[PDB]
């Protein structure tokens, strides 16, 4: 989605 670090597994955009 929009997050950016890797706490969000594979659902960060970054």
């Amino acid at each position: 989605g929009r997050c950016c670090h890797p706490a969000c597994g594979k659902y960060y955009s970054c």
